[PDB]
């Protein structure tokens, strides 16, 4: 009944993606809360939520880095209340890079170590998200059925 959507986005790709997802969940009857990573703090962030969706863009010149706003959260993921919590991940990227949506893997690896429960494989979007719109909607739909 309650979902938290936390996103880290620079050029607004991931932000558009997060809000598409939320419409999908709010439509199915969930109570939704969307938050910019810049605005939140890690201590008990997952408290009171049945499902969490975390999205981030991928950066870095010579190594894989997470979006700036997300870093603090990622760093203190141990304090969010992730053990046994149902999560799913997403992000925007560019397949011209070697590690296509490398942030997604990093987060997912981190969550499993914490004992989170990963409901579905992460959504990884190439180029412009409005052109992968049906894919976003498809995923939200799948996420829903995997609960
Ligand atoms: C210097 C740089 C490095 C990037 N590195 C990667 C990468 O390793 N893997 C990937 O999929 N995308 C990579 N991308 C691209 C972004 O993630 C992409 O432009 C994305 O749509 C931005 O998402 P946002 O608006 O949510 O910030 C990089 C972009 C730049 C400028």
């Amino acid at each position: 009944a309650k979902a938290l959507i936390v996103y880290g986005s620079t050029t607004g790709n991931t932000e558009y993606t997060a809000e598409t997802i939320a419409r999908e969940l709010a439509d199915a009857g969930y109570e939704v809360d969307s938050r910019d990573a810049a605005s939140v703090e890690a201590g008990g962030l997952f408290e009171g939520f049945d499902l969490v969706l975390l999205g981030c863009s991928t950066w870095g010149d010579d190594s894989i880095e997470l979006q700036d706003d997300f870093i603090p959260l990622f760093d203190s993921l141990e304090e969010t209340g992730a053990q046994g919590r149902k999560v799913a991940c997403f992000g925007c990227g560019d397949s011209s890079h070697e590690y296509f949506c490398g942030a997604v893997d990093a987060i997912e690896e981190k969550l499993k170590n914490l004992g989170a429960e990963i409901v579905q494989d992460g959504l990884r979007i190439d180029g412009d998200p409005r052109a992968a719109r049906d894919d976003i909607v498809g995923w939200a739909h799948d996420v829903r059925g995997a609960i």
